[PDB]
C-alpha cells in the first residue's frame, strides 16, 4: 500500500529525487544492483551534489554487499550514510563507508560488526574461501574507522552491539544527532 | 519496488540503464535470462552497431546452454562489448566476464572470479557434459590465451581469484577504484 | 521486470521484437507457448505474406500435440520463415527448426541439437497412440531432413546431442554462423 | 507476458479478427469467457462468420455443454478449427460447428473417448446427452457412436472427416 | 496400542476365538482382504458353528464390498450381522446380507443405504451403473422387495431408523439386552 | 493390526493352507513376496496345487511379469480365484492359471484394458513391445487369436465373470463350495 | 505383511536358507550394505556351495552397485544371476557379473545396459568424474560379455531393453529357461 | 528388513557382522554413526585388546565433529585396525579409510576415494571452519606421511582417485581382487 | 538397527554401555535427553554410590533448563563423574562436561569445546529471565573453571572454539589423553 504524492510519484520515487538511496532489510544481488544504479545514476546528474544513503539493514550476502562498496568508492559525489534502527554485518560496513565527517546515526540505532555464524553466501563456498572474504572485511574495516588490523579482528569476534557513542569513538561514525 | 525516474518521459531505472546502453548481468543465468539478455544485446545493435556495449556482471553462474547462447550472441554483434565485474562472476559468470571486447574487461577491486564449473535444463547423458564441458575450455583458452591443458587444471580448483590474479590469468584486463 | 525502449512510442522490449517480425520460442513448449506462436505467426502474415518472419529457438522441448500445432502453423502460412537455434534445441525444439524454410535454417556456434525424444502429453495416453505420435514425429523429421525413414528411426534412439555441424550435415539445418 | 500490438494485446487483436480461442482444459470460466465474446461477436454482426481455434484436452462436461448451446443458440455461421488436438468435450465443439466449415490441420490428433461429485445416474444421464450430440453432427447411428466413443484412441484427422466429425482437412489454404 | 487378555491374547485376536469379525470404519481391498480371511479360517474351524460380524463402517469400495459379500455367501456357515453406530452405503448391504432371521442393530443406530458419490481406478459411465445394478439386485434379493423400490429408496439421502429398516428388509431385529 | 490365531498370524496360517494372496496394487515389493511364497510351497511339496487370490487393479508390468513367469516355472498346478476385481495385470495372472482351475466369485468384475505405473521412464517403442507381451500371454491363456485379444483390449470396460469365462480368462463361475 | 514359515522363520529369512540373495527394486548404499553382509556370510558357511542371486532391479547409484560387483568378484564361491521382471542399469551389470554359464533369465523379462541421464550419484560430481565411472561400466561389460570396447560403447548410447534372447546372443546371460 | 541368521542362537546378520569383529560404516557420518561405531570399537576392545577389528567403509562423508570422534576413537583403541573400502569413501570418509593400522587399509578395485572436503552441526565462524579444516591437514599428512602443502594443494582438486593412485598417494597399503 | 551382543544373555549394545556405567549425552539436550540421563544418573548410583559413573558427551547444546536439570542431578548424586569430551562440547554441553569430578574431566585429542551460548527453551521468555538463566550459567562456569567472574563474562562473549590444551588451561577440563 506504497502512497502516492504530488506531476505525481510514489513516496519511493520521490525519495530519489532529494537524493536518498534506500538501503532497508538484507541484503541480496537484487538489493544491490537496485542500489548500485541509484547511485550511478545520482552521479550522472550530478558527481558533486551528495548522496544520502538510508541504512536500516541486518546484513546479507557479502558479495552483494561488496559490490555496493565499490560502487560507493567508484562515484565521486559526497556519500552521506544515515544508520536508523539498526546497520549489522555488511550494513555497518556500508555505513563506515561514507565521506569523512558525513556518516550520522540516530539516537536509538543499534551497530553491530561481528559477522553471523539469513545468507551471506551465494553458491558453496570452501574453508579458505570465507576467510579470504573475511580478511577483506577486516581490511575494509580498519581503513575506514582508522584502527589497527588486531583491534578489528578482536572487536569482530564478539557478539554485541554498539550505541551509536560506541559506534562514534570506534570509527564506524562520526556524528549523532537528534535534530539538524 | 522499481522506482521511476525523470530525465519528458519516465521510465524506470532499469529502462535508464538500457538507455545508457548498459545490460545488467545480475544473479542466476537461465533460459529467462537469456532471452531477456539475448534481446537487449540484439536491439541495442539496431540503434547503433558501432557504440561499445556495458555489461553488468554479478552471477554466480547457471544454466550451461542459456550462458553460451549470451556468449554466442556476444561474439555475434559488431560493437564493442565493455565486461563490468562487480560483486562476483561465478562459473559461467566469468566466462561472460572473459568475453568481452579485449582491452574492456573490468572489475572492481573486491570483486570474486571463479572459474571452476560448479558441482542444468534436463539431464543428460556421460558423454554430453563431457562434450559441453570441452567448449567451456575451448571458450576460456581462446579469450585468456592460455594453453587447455593450463585451463582443464585450473578449473579442477575450487577456488576464487582476486580481480588481480583474474588479470595476470587472462580473465581481465584493468582492475579499476575510480574512473 | 521487462525493460522499455523508445522509438515516438514506448514499447516494451518483447513486443518491439514482434515489430522486427521476430517470434520466439524459448523453453518448454506446452499449449500455452503453442497458443502465442500461432497468435504471433499468424498476425505476422496478415501484415505481408510475403515478408520474412524469424524464429528464436532454445528450446528443450515439451509436449507433442503442443509443438505439432505451431509446425502445422508454420507450413499453412506463406512466409518464409527463418529458424534461428541459439542455446539448444532438443526435441520439439529441433523439429520446429528443421521445419523453417530451405537454406534459412540457421544455428549459433555454440548450440546443441537434440533429436532423440525424452523418455510427453497433455493427458495419460495409451500404447498404440504414442507409437502413431512417434511415427508422425519420423515422417515430418524425414521430410525436411531429406533422410531414409530407418536413417530417422535410427539416431533417434541414441542419447547424443549433435553439434550445428552435424545437425547442418544431418539435414536439420543449413547454416551454421559466427558472424551475420 | 503476451505482445502488444498496433495499440492492441496479441489476444485482444485475435477477438478483433472474430477469432474465439478454446485453448487448453475447459471449466466453468474458460465457458464463461467463450460465451461472453461469442455473443459480443454476434452484437458486431449477426451475419459474418466466427472462427473457432480449439486446442484442449477437454475439461467439465456441463461447462463443454454450455458452449455448445451458445454456438447452436448464435445465429452466425461459425467455422472450427483444431490445432494439436481435440479430446473429449474438445472434439465436441470441433464437430459442433456449421456443416462444411469444420476444419483440421493435418497433424492434428481427434478423440472422442470420454476420459474415465455426482450420483451414477447423473453420469449416465450426461453420457446419452454426448451420444445424441455426437450423432446429431456426425450423422452416424446410436449404437455407432456409442461403440467408438467406448474405443480408448485417437484418430487421424483423415479418419475423423470420414467419421462425421470434421470437413476439411487442408495443409494451405 | 490394544490391551492384551489373559485365560494371553490381544483383545482384538480373542474376539476372533469368540468367532467374531470387525468392520469398523472405511471398507478398502487391505479390509476385505482381513476380513475374507477370517471368515475363511472360521469356516475351517466348523463349518456349522455361527459366525457373528460387528458392523460399524460409513462405506467405502464397492467392489471391495462385494468380495465380502461374496465371500459371506460362499462359506456354508450361519452368519449373523449386528449393527454398531451405523452402516451406510457398503456397510448396510454387508448388513442385510447375514442369515435371515439373525440381522440385527442396536436401538441408537444408524442405517443408510444411498450411494455417495468407491474408486480404485477411475472408470466409465456404463460401468458405474453396472456396479450400482449389482446394488441393486443385491440389495432387492435381501430385501424381498421390488426393485423398482429400491431404486426409489436408494435416491434419497437419507437415514433409516433400526426400526424403519426392520420393516424394509435390511435387518430382522432391534434388540436392547440379550 | 493383524490378529493371531492358535501361534500364527492370520496371513501366515494363509500360507499353511497353500494359499498365496495377491491384493492390491502390483509393484516390485508385491512381486518379491508373491515369488517368494510360490518357490516356498513348491519346496514343501512340488505337486500339491497351490491357490492364488486375486483382488488386483493392475500395478507395473515389469512386476506382473515377474509373478507370471514365477507361476509358469514352478510345477504345481495353480488355482488362480478371483474376488472384487481383477484388472490389468490381475486378470493376466488371473487367466495364468493351470487350465480348468481358474475361478470367479459371481459379483467380480474383470478388465483386461491396460491403464493409460513402470519403475522407469521409457520410449515409444519399449511400451508397445511391452503390449505384444502381453497380445501372446493373453492370447495363449484364453486361446483366442491374436487380433481378438488385441482388438478387446482397446475397449474401455470390464466383464462379469461368465463374459470372461466366455472369453477364456476363467473356467468355473461358483457361488457355494463345490 | 510378511509371513511366517516354518523354528520358524520370516519367508526373507528362509530365502538366505536356500543360498538366496535378494536383490529387488533401486540400488543404493543400503542395499549394497545389505547385499554385500549376506555375500560374505554365505562364503562362511562353503566357499564351495553355490549362491543364486535373484535381480528384478531398475539400477540405482553406480557406485553402490559396483560395490556388490566387486564383492562377487572377492568371494569364491560360483555366483548364480536370475533375472526376473527387469534388470537396468547397473541391475544388468550385476546379471553380467555371475558365473559363466550360470547367468539365466526368466522368458518374459526386459534387459537395459543404457545408463539413465531415481538416483545414480551419492553427492555431487564433476564432468570428468562421471566419464570415469561410465568407463568403468565400459570395461566392466566388455570383460563379462566379452564384446569389443566399441560395441558395448556403442550398444549403451540406444534407449532400449532387449530380450532375453537378445542378451543373450550379446553376452549378459547364458540360457533363458521356463522349467528346469 | 533386516534377516534373521542362525550359527545356537538367532541374530540378525549385522549384530552377526559385529561377532566377526567388523564394524560397517555405510552412508552419511553424522552423530548418531559416531555413537554407534564409537560404541562398537569400545565393545570390541573388551572382548580382546589385540584381535584386529575390520572397519568396512562405503561413506560419502558428512560432519566432520562426528567424523574426527570416531577417528580419536580409532587412534585411541589398542586392537589394529583394517580398513576396508568398498564403493566409494570421499571427504572424511577417505579419512577413516587412510587412518587404519599402517600395511592394513585396503581397497576394492572399483572404489572411489575422494579427500577434497565438500562445499555440518551448527554454523560456525570463518576462523573456525578454517581452524577445523587444519585439523584434516594435519591428520591427512600424519597417516599419508606428505608434505602439508602437498596435502593443501590435493584438497583443492574437485576430484576422486582410484585405489591405485590412492595407494602411490598414501591413504590404501593394498588393493585387492580376490582374498 | 541396534546391534545387539551376547555376554549368557543378549544385550542391545546401548545397554550393555550402561551395564559398563557409562552414561551416553550425544546430540542437541531437551527435556527428553535430560530425563534419560538422570534417570540413567539415579540408577547407576543405586546399584553403588562410589563406583564411578561415565558420561560421554558429544553435544552441541540444547534448552537451557533442560541441562541445568542435568546438572542439578550430577551435583546431587555421590558417584565420582568422569566426564568425556568426544567430538564436541558447545553450550550446554561444555557447562556438564566442566561440572565433571575434578582431576576426572577428559577430552579426546580432535574435540572442540566452546562455552559461547548461542544467539533456546522450551516455552517463549523475557527478557528478565534470560539475563537470569545466564548469570546462573556465569555462576556455574565460574564455580568449576576456578576463574574470575568477569573472565567468564569475557571469552563467553567470543563466537569461539577452544582447543582442549585451551580448555585445559582455562578449566574446563583436566587431562586430554590419545590412549588409556
Ligand atoms: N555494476 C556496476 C558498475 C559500478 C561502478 C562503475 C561501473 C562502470 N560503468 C561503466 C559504463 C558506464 N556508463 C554510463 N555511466 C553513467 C550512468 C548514467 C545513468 C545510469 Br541509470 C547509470 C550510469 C556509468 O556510470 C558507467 C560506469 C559499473
Ligand atoms: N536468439 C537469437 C539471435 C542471436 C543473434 C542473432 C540472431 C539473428 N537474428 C536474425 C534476424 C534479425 N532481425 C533483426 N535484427 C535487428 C534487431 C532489431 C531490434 C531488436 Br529488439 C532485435 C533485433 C536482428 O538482429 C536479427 C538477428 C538471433
Ligand atoms: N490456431 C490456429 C490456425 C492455424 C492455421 C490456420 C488457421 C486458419 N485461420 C482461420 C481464420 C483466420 N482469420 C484470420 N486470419 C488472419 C489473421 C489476422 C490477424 C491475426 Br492476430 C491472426 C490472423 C487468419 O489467418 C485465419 C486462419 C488457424
Ligand atoms: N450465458 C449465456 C447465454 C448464452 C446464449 C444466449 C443468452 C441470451 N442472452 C440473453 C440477453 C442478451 N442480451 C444482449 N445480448 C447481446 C450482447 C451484446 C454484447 C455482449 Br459482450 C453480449 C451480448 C445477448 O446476446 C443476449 C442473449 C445467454
Ligand atoms: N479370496 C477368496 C476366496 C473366497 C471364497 C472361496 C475361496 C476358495 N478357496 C479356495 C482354496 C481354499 N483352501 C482352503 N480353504 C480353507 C481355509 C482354511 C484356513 C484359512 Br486362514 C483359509 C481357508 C478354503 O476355504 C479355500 C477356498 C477363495
Ligand atoms: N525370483 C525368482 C525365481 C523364480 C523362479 C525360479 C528361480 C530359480 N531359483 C534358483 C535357485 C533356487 N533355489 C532353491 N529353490 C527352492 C526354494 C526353497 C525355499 C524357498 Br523360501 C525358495 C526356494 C528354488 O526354487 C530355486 C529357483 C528364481
Ligand atoms: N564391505 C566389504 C568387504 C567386501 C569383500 C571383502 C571384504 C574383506 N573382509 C575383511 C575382513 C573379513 N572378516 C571376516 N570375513 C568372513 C565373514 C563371516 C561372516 C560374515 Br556375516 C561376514 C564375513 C570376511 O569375509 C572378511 C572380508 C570386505
Ligand atoms: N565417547 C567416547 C570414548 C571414546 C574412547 C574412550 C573413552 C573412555 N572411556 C572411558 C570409560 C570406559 N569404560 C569402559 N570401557 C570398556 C568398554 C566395555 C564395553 C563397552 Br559396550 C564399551 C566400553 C571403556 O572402554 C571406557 C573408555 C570414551
Ligand atoms: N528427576 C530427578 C531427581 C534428581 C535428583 C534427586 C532426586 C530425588 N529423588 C527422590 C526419590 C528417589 N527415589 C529413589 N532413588 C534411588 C533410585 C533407584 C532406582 C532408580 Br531407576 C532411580 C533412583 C532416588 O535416587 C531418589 C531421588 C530426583
Amino acid at each position: 500500500l506504497i502512497p502516492i504524492v504530488v506531476r505525481a510519484y510514489d513516496i519511493y520515487s520521490r525519495l530519489l529525487r532529494e537524493r536518498i538511496v534506500c538501503v532497508m532489510g538484507p541484503i541480496d544481488d537484487s538489493v544491490a544492483s537496485l542500489v548500485i544504479a541509484q547511485l550511478l545514476f545520482l552521479q550522472s546528474e550530478s558527481n558533486k551534489k551528495p548522496i544520502h544513503m538510508y541504512i536500516n539493514s541486518p546484513g546479507g550476502v557479502v558479495t552483494a554487499g561488496l559490490a555496493i562498496y565499490d560502487t560507493m568508492q567508484y562515484i565521486l559525489n559526497p556519500i552521506c550514510t544515515w544508520c536508523v534502527g539498526q546497520a549489522a554485518s555488511m550494513g555497518s560496513l556500508l555505513l563506515a563507508a561514507g565521506t569523512p565527517g558525513m556518516r550520522h546515526s540516530l539516537p536509538n540505532s543499534r551497530i553491530m560488526i561481528h559477522q553471523p555464524s539469513g545468507q551471506a553466501t551465494d553458491i558453496a563456498i570452501q574453508a579458505e574461501e570465507i576467510m579470504k572474504l573475511k580478511k577483506q572485511l577486516y581490511n575494509i574495516y580498519a581503513k575506514h574507522t582508522k584502527q589497527s588490523l588486531q583491534v578489528i579482528e578482536s572487536a569482530m569476534e564478539r557478539d554485541r552491539y554498539m550505541s551509536p557513542m560506541e559506534a562514534q569513538e570506534f570509527g564506524i561514525l562520526d556524528k549523532v544527532l537528534v535534530h539538524p
